[PDB]
């Protein structure tokens, strides 16, 4: 009921069940092509090899997942991280997302980024007030940045704070 | 006589003499290593298989160029686009900047764009108002976001709408 593991690769089936419907039917991701199970199954292996990418469990079936990125390319960027979570679309007013964050934001901590960011596309207030509820704080939105679905979408941007100033370089998830 | 000119790899030299001191004691860009005159050659042409690369022209030589790059990767972002411009450290005051940006922008209009962002790092007050009174909002900034020469930086963006609801996708640049 509701248990955080690490993912893993073979978790790419379940994982694409919460993924297709997203990128078909809503602006939540602003991808348009759906990816298959070895393509997903690729980006988990990946993301592991330096980022952290976790998996919410019930009844021995994947329900949610969560994964850190890079949040852009340049270098002096280092410390901050891009976060990502998805919930199966109906065991949400979650719950597993509080959770999933319970546990992939103080991993990232300890890795050493200064700051995490978390790409909204709006309207979303369900999960605007997730984000809130945790610390994320508001910091700038890109209105009508994305076209989807006949609909121009914003997408507004939360950060969360970790602190610091010290400044060393941030550390990768055990390189899986 | 300040003359705006479509780049070409040629110009490559004289743009990395103008980059080259940003990179090194400045938080203008967030780049650390240093880029070659052939890395530069590279993205000049690189640039100009989609985007429109431009350089500002006087007495013969290179005083300012400004490039468009893509803004995000997934495929909804396809009509927003970065816009980058760097004038030479000593022929500011500008002047130069602007008359980049009048040419620039319409190009990104015509090619099919909806809006053009400009990233700036914090403080500049000198391209903060040069944005500003083009046009630009400022739709947020991403705080203590970046790490270079011993201080964290927050970096600003600020949106230019060029218009329309339609939506066709965005041609290149008439390609090499
Ligand atoms: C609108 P987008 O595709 O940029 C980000 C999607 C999702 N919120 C995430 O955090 O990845
Ligand atoms: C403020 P800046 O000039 O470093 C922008 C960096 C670029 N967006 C990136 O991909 O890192």
């Amino acid at each position: 009921g509701i248990d955080i593991r690490v993912a893993r690769p073979e978790d790419a089936e379940e994982i694409q069940i919460i993924y297709a419907p997203i990128v078909l039917n809503t602006a939540i991701s602003f991808e348009e092509a759906v990816p298959s199970v070895e393509q997903m199954r690729e980006r988990i292996s990946t993301t592991l090899q330096t980022y952290p990418y976790l998996v919410a469990v019930r009844e021995g079936r994947v329900v949610g997942y969560a994964y850190a990125s890079q949040h852009r390319a340049r270098a002096a960027y280092r410390w901050a991280v891009d976060v990502t979570v998805y919930v199966a679309e109906g065991q949400r007013r979650s719950g597993i997302a509080r959770q999933l964050y319970d546990v992939l934001l103080p991993v990232l901590k300890r890795l050493g980024y200064r700051s995490a960011y978390a790409g909204i596309a709006l309207p979303n207030e369900g999960s605007v007030g997730l984000h809130e509820r945790l610390g994320f704080q508001h910091i700038g939105t890109f209105p009508q940045v994305g076209f989807k679905l006949d609909a121009w979408h914003d997408v507004g941007y939360w950060r969360f704070d970790f602190g610091d100033e010290g400044l060393h370089p941030e550390a990768p998830l055990g390189f899986l």
